[PDB]
């Protein structure tokens, strides 16, 4: 038996702080190969503790194929390839790709599907699982329309790394300090958080009566880039600002019923946001 594990790797499609993400080649067929910097070798080993808990399999989570650590002379490298989306991420996408209701609707449920197949446990199954780091940058679009969810670094999981979240995504409670640190369904809450602000991404994208907004991130209008811990305080838990609607909207029944499901994940009680199952009902009504 031949164990073919070369990876030819292509070109480079992400670099950061976490390391970098490459296209890559495996017996013909593209991959994503993720580098890991020795900042974030605990994100690495989150991933493959979870993967090696629970094979997610998924049409709306990024699909694993291997976690891979190699010794070399003075350091070891990490690796964790994964299904390759040529696409990009959502971030990516929305930045010069504008979107009618189909394609809006179906990005949004796809997100809400993929982070409802997290958050939910199944008995016989998977634990529960919270992703804490929900964001445009972590969710990839592919050929068909749907997203995937991407990068479990954070993820916590439930049955009975000193990273923390991006700052401009972090729920009012994680920035106050009152989360209850102990409580699971406190994580799935700050998901829906999150993903409040990543509908707000897409929606701004959706053309109506033949107009559409520019593609901004969260707060961009309020926070500086790389906002400070405290600037996302002061905006979300001191004057408790929120993404702005426009009146545009208004006129669209799909950004009209967009809008009010932000809002329901923007309460700043974590207990009376909608759940990810309630959003994908809502979603599946709507048009
Ligand atoms: C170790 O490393 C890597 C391996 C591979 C890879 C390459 N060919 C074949 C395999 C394979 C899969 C499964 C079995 C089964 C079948 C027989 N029996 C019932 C249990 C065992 C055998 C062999 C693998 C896993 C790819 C890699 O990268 C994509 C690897 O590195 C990350
Ligand atoms: C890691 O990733 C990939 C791996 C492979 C791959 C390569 N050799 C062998 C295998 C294999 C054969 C057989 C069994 C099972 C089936 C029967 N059961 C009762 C016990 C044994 C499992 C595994 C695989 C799956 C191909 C891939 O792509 C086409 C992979 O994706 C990049
Ligand atoms: C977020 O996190 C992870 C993501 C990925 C991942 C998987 N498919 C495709 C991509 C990708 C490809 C291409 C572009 C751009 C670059 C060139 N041009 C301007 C348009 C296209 C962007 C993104 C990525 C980054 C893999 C990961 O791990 C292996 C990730 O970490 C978990």
């Amino acid at each position: 038996r031949t164990v073919a594990r070369d990876i030819t790797l292509l070109e480079c499609v992400g670099k950061g702080r976490y390391g970098e993400v490459w296209r890559g080649s495996w017996q013909g067929e593209n991959v994503a190969v993720k580098i890991f910097s020795s900042r974030d070798e605990k994100s690495w080993f989150r991933e493959t503790e979870l993967y090696n808990t629970v094979m997610l399999r998924h049409e709306n989570i990024l699909g694993f194929i291997a976690s891979d650590m190699t010794s070399r002379h003075s350091s070891t490298q990490l690796w964790l390839i994964t299904h390759y989306h040529e696409m990009g991420s959502l971030y990516d996408y929305l930045q010069l790709t504008t979107l009618d209701t189909v394609s809006c609707l179906r990005i949004v449920l796809s997100i809400a599907s993929g982070l409802a197949h997290l958050h939910i446990e199944i008995f016989g199954g998977k634990p529960a699982i919270a992703h804490r780091d929900l964001k445009s940058k972590n969710i990839l679009v592919k050929k068909n329309g749907q997203c995937c969810i991407a990068d479990l670094g954070l993820a916590v999981m439930h049955s009975q790394n000193p990273r923390v979240g991006t700052k401009r995504y972090m729920a009012p409670e994680v920035l106050d300090e009152t989360i209850q640190v102990d409580c699971f369904d406190s994580y799935k809450r700050v998901d829906i958080w999150a993903f409040g602000l990543v509908l707000w991404e897409v929606a701004r994208r959706m053309v109506s009566n033949g107009i559409v907004e520019d593609y901004k991130p969260p707060f961009y209008d309020v926070v500086p880039n790389d906002p400070s811990f405290e600037d996302m305080r002061k905006v979300v838990c001191v004057d408790q600002q929120r993404p702005n609607i426009p009146n545009r909207w208004f006129s669209d029944p799909t950004l009209t019923s967009l809008a009010k499901l932000m809002k329901e994940c923007w309460y700043q009680n974590p207990s009376a946001r909608l759940t990810a199952l309630r959003i994908k009902k809502t979603l599946t009504k709507i048009d």
